[PDB]
Formats: C-alpha cells, structure tokens, sequence
C-alpha cells in the first residue's frame, strides 16, 4: 500500500508516534517519504548483505529476521515480512524500539540528511 501523506500522518498518530521520544509527527512522515515514498512494500538491499523493509526501511542487520543476514539479530522479534504489511503496526512498534536505543532518529540516515533541521511541520500542514 502507498499511503497518502495525511493518511499516514493519521495512522502514525493513531499508533502513538506523534512526539514519541520528543520527535514531532512531521519528523516521522518526512522520514517515511524519503525512505519509502510512503510505500509499505518498499525493500532495499544494502552493501553488507542486509535489507531494509517497509515504510521506515527497517534493517535486518539488527531489528528483524529474514533468514539471510548472516550474524544478524532480531531485536524487534519479528519476521521482516511483517514490516511490508498494509497495516503499519509492526513498523511503528519496531520504530519505537530503534529510536529509543541512544541515537534518536539519527538511526535513519535519510532523516539526518534530509529532515533534520528543516521545517518538518510542513509534512503534516493542512492535514486533519
Ligand atoms: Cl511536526
Ligand atoms: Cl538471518
Ligand atoms: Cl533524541
Ligand atoms: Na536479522
């Protein structure tokens, strides 16, 4: 499923992401845009053999199991395929654990490079 901008903002707020760990809703929508273009089925193979999955491009090296990342962990304790669902609950719950591990949203390189320090409230402006 490709979410609309306001539709994802609402679903993210629905699931407790707005101001989670102090990161306003605009930050998560902005990150989703540049990670996945709002597509839950997005996947991207990394150099190290790991793979990013879903709306927030959550990586198999640490966070989910795909059975093909030698020496990886599964700290969200989910199959990576659950991160590709039209229902964003598993991506949101895993995102909560990633953003709590010390680096905040810098864990998403695309957020640091493309959302950090910008006017992220524009990404929810006009939405209900
Ligand atoms: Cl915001
Ligand atoms: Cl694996
Ligand atoms: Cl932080
Ligand atoms: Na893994």
């Amino acid at each position: 499923k490709v979410f609309g901008r306001c539709e994802l903002a609402a679903a993210m707020k629905r699931h407790g992401l707005d101001n989670y760990r102090g990161y306003s809703l605009g930050n998560w929508v902005c990150a989703a845009k540049f990670e996945s273009n709002f597509n839950t089925q997005a996947t991207n193979r990394n150099t190290d053999g790991s793979t990013d999955y879903g709306i927030l491009q959550i990586n198999s090296r640490w966070w989910c199991n795909d059975g093909r990342t030698p020496g990886s962990r599964n700290l969200c304790n989910i199959p990576c395929s659950a991160l590709l669902s039209s229902d964003i609950t598993a991506s949101v719950n895993c995102a909560k654990k990633i953003v709590s591990d010390g680096n905040g949203m810098n864990a998403w390189v695309a957020w640091r490079n493309r959302c950090k320090g910008t006017d992220v409230q524009a990404w929810i402006r006009g939405c209900r």
